Protein backbone atom coordinates (compact mmCIF):
# COMPACT_ATOMS: atom_id res chain seq x y z
CA UNK A 1 0.00 0.00 0.00
CA UNK A 2 2.82 2.42 0.84
CA UNK A 3 4.62 1.73 -2.43
CA UNK A 4 1.45 2.08 -4.50
CA UNK A 5 0.84 5.55 -3.05
CA UNK A 6 4.41 6.71 -3.73
CA UNK A 7 4.49 5.31 -7.28
CA UNK A 8 1.14 6.88 -8.18
CA UNK A 9 2.52 10.21 -6.95
CA UNK A 10 5.59 9.68 -9.15
CA UNK A 11 3.45 8.91 -12.22
CA UNK A 12 1.18 11.91 -11.62
CA UNK A 13 4.23 14.18 -11.66
CA UNK A 14 4.92 13.01 -15.23
CA UNK A 15 1.54 12.45 -16.90
CA UNK A 16 -1.02 14.87 -15.43
CA UNK A 17 -1.63 18.45 -16.52
CA UNK A 18 -1.21 21.60 -14.44
CA UNK A 19 -4.42 23.63 -14.49
CA UNK A 20 -2.87 26.85 -13.15
CA UNK A 21 -0.38 26.94 -16.03
CA UNK A 22 -2.61 25.63 -18.79
CA UNK A 23 -5.47 28.08 -18.20
CA UNK A 24 -2.97 30.94 -18.43
CA UNK A 25 -1.66 29.66 -21.76
CA UNK A 26 -5.24 29.32 -23.02
CA UNK A 27 -6.12 32.93 -22.18
CA UNK A 28 -2.93 34.23 -23.79
CA UNK A 29 -3.70 32.43 -27.05
CA UNK A 30 -7.30 33.69 -26.99
CA UNK A 31 -6.13 37.31 -26.87
CA UNK A 32 -3.55 36.66 -29.60
CA UNK A 33 -6.25 35.18 -31.83
CA UNK A 34 -8.40 38.29 -31.53
CA UNK A 35 -5.43 40.58 -32.20
CA UNK A 36 -4.26 38.57 -35.21
CA UNK A 37 -7.76 38.49 -36.67
CA UNK A 38 -8.02 42.28 -36.40
CA UNK A 39 -4.57 42.74 -37.93
CA UNK A 40 -5.26 40.44 -40.89
CA UNK A 41 -8.58 42.15 -41.59
CA UNK A 42 -6.74 45.48 -41.61
CA UNK A 43 -3.99 44.02 -43.80
CA UNK A 44 -6.35 42.92 -46.58
CA UNK A 45 -7.27 46.59 -47.23
CA UNK A 46 -3.84 47.76 -48.43
CA UNK A 47 -4.31 47.48 -52.25
CA UNK A 48 -6.91 50.27 -52.06
CA UNK A 49 -4.32 53.08 -52.20
CA UNK A 50 -4.06 52.43 -55.94
CA UNK A 51 -7.70 53.43 -56.43
CA UNK A 52 -6.80 56.75 -54.82
CA UNK A 53 -3.87 57.24 -57.19
CA UNK A 54 -6.08 56.15 -60.08
CA UNK B 1 5.29 -0.04 35.43
CA UNK B 2 6.36 3.40 36.68
CA UNK B 3 9.16 3.65 34.13
CA UNK B 4 6.95 2.53 31.26
CA UNK B 5 4.46 5.31 32.03
CA UNK B 6 7.17 7.99 32.20
CA UNK B 7 8.92 6.83 29.02
CA UNK B 8 5.66 6.68 27.04
CA UNK B 9 4.99 10.26 28.16
CA UNK B 10 8.47 11.23 26.96
CA UNK B 11 7.93 9.59 23.55
CA UNK B 12 4.51 11.20 23.13
CA UNK B 13 6.09 14.63 23.62
CA UNK B 14 8.26 13.94 20.56
CA UNK B 15 6.15 11.90 18.12
CA UNK B 16 2.48 12.86 18.52
CA UNK B 17 0.70 15.77 16.85
CA UNK B 18 -0.96 18.74 18.54
CA UNK B 19 -4.56 19.06 17.37
CA UNK B 20 -5.08 22.61 18.65
CA UNK B 21 -2.14 23.87 16.56
CA UNK B 22 -2.62 21.71 13.50
CA UNK B 23 -6.30 22.56 12.97
CA UNK B 24 -5.39 26.26 13.06
CA UNK B 25 -2.72 25.76 10.41
CA UNK B 26 -5.21 23.83 8.28
CA UNK B 27 -7.81 26.62 8.38
CA UNK B 28 -5.20 29.25 7.53
CA UNK B 29 -4.07 27.34 4.44
CA UNK B 30 -7.70 26.80 3.37
CA UNK B 31 -8.34 30.55 3.33
CA UNK B 32 -5.06 31.19 1.52
CA UNK B 33 -6.02 28.66 -1.16
CA UNK B 34 -9.30 30.43 -1.85
CA UNK B 35 -7.60 33.83 -1.98
CA UNK B 36 -4.82 32.62 -4.28
CA UNK B 37 -7.31 30.96 -6.61
CA UNK B 38 -9.29 34.20 -6.91
CA UNK B 39 -6.11 36.21 -7.49
CA UNK B 40 -4.79 33.88 -10.20
CA UNK B 41 -8.14 33.88 -12.00
CA UNK B 42 -8.06 37.69 -11.95
CA UNK B 43 -4.43 37.68 -13.10
CA UNK B 44 -5.11 35.64 -16.25
CA UNK B 45 -7.31 38.48 -17.59
CA UNK B 46 -4.56 41.12 -17.96
CA UNK B 47 -3.70 40.70 -21.69
CA UNK B 48 -7.19 41.98 -22.57
CA UNK B 49 -6.20 45.66 -22.37
CA UNK B 50 -4.58 45.25 -25.78
CA UNK B 51 -7.95 44.46 -27.37
CA UNK B 52 -9.13 47.81 -26.01
CA UNK B 53 -6.16 49.62 -27.54
CA UNK B 54 -6.68 47.66 -30.75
Amino acid sequence: ANTQANVADAKSRIVDVDFAKETSQMTKNQVLQQTGSAMLAQANQLPQVALSLL
